[PDB]
DNA sequence: CGAATTCG
DNA sequence: CGAATTCG
């Protein structure tokens, strides 16, 4: 039984950022996941996390601008190595952050990314997805591979990409496509961007590769759904809280 | 003349009537071009009502068929005496946001029946989807024409090459005149901000926005030449249009 | 998001 | 044009 949260926390939004960061961590404190994947972390946000989540090992995708991070719960997760794979043609400083870890006997390659944003960068987003899927295949078979991140994907783009390979699963699809946590970016329910029109997207996704039935999603839920004292949410994205069993 | 009676000749040209600056002088530039080559047919886009008046003054030997009466629109000009006007047909583009439509004029010329078509397909990269849908409407219409009739579309398609592919490519019996003549380089680009200054765009981009499609029974319509027109600066130091026009001649064969 | 607006 | 930006 292992748990993580993946969450684009919108560090690029400077308004109410200190309060929203604290809001994010209040959410993290409630669930105490083994692993936290974050996207759109900025340096002072990261600095705050290093103090606030001092009980997590913090691995970052970059030092400047905005970048991903992977938080690993000390005592639960043994950090073995980090790897960063570039997206050579990204225009948004995106890359692929991987950590090799273990939880006791089980080896994991945990991956996150913030794939190229916006409709017009579809082709590069798809190339980045291919890089990600390629990397998921490289780990030893006994290694459990989990990608969790902000993919900015449209369904049609996954199809263009050839679809997920037979040995790679979407945790949300695996759980039967539950409706309550389908959309992770929802301008009807989320007012942070002040977007009048209603758009709902499943941008944040979880892919996994495991030996037959060795990794079994148990639950998937949205987090960060409560307004803070400033009347806004921690992020324009909802986070995904996922629990999975490792079954040998 | 008798020898050339087998040849149909036309110009298609987006004459940028939306640019009101130097418009009368630029209209005179376009009309000087028409007088020079005396085409049988002229397909225009971005005509506005004042521009119609200029045409009636400086291109008086042409009958004008317009795509609308107000705002801006296309026109097909028919050389009096050479072309017999049979009917005007307009197909709406229900989803246009730019009042675009499909203007068809049925005529006889040189002893042959023609359906002449023009359009100003939805502009800009952003409206690609709608432009593609309009292209499909155009292509469908070309195919709907009776097999006896010779179908020529010539207009401002605003097309990117990849959009035609996305559309499925041209249908089997429909040919692009430029392609048919072997993609000659000299008239490849009809809109070129490097060579054309009218829009004062401080960058170099060029496109083959303006295109000629034709459908004919095999061998019966043979493109003979394709050339650009409108590449001379006028007195005001600007071109007749931000587009170059296309001059095309085709033979109708037995 | 995505239409609108400037910027070169 | 196409990129960068704005803002609801
Ligand atoms: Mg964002
Ligand atoms: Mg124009």
């Amino acid at each position: 039984t292992i748990s993580f949260i993946t969450w684009n926390i919108d560090g690029l939004d400077g308004c109410n950022l200190p309060e929203r960061a604290r809001g994010v961590c209040s959410c993290l404190a409630l669930y105490s996941p083994d692993v936290v994947f974050l996207q759109e972390v900025i340096p002072p946000y990261c600095a705050y996390l290093k103090k606030r989540a001092a009980s997590y090992t913090i691995i970052t995708g970059n030092e400047e601008g905005y970048f991903t991070a992977i938080l690993l719960k000390k005592g639960r997760v043994k950090f073995k190595s980090q790897e960063i794979i570039p997206f050579p043609n990204t225009k948004m400083m995106r890359n692929l952050l991987c950590v090799n870890v273990s939880l006791g006997g089980n080896e994991f390659c945990l991956m996150t990314s913030h794939l190229e944003s916006t409709r017009e960068h579809s082709a590069e987003r798809i190339r980045q997805l291919k890089t990600v899927l390629g990397k998921m295949q490289e780990a030893p078979d006994s290694t459990t591979v989990i990608f969790a991140g902000d993919t900015n994907l449209r369904d049609q783009e996954v199809i263009k990409c050839g679809g997920l390979p037979d040995n790679v699963f979407d945790a949300w699809e695996f759980l039967g496509k539950p409706k309550h946590c389908q959309y992770t970016w929802d301008t009807k329910a989320n007012n942070n961007l002040r977007i009048p029109a209603a758009y709902k997207h499943r941008f944040d996704r979880i892919f996994f590769r495991a030996e037959e039935g060795h990794l079994i999603p148990q639950s998937l839920d949205l987090v960060g759904l409560e307004k803070l004292d400033c009347g806004r949410f921690p992020s324009d994205h909802w986070g995904l809280l996922c629990t999975l069993n490792v079954v040998l």
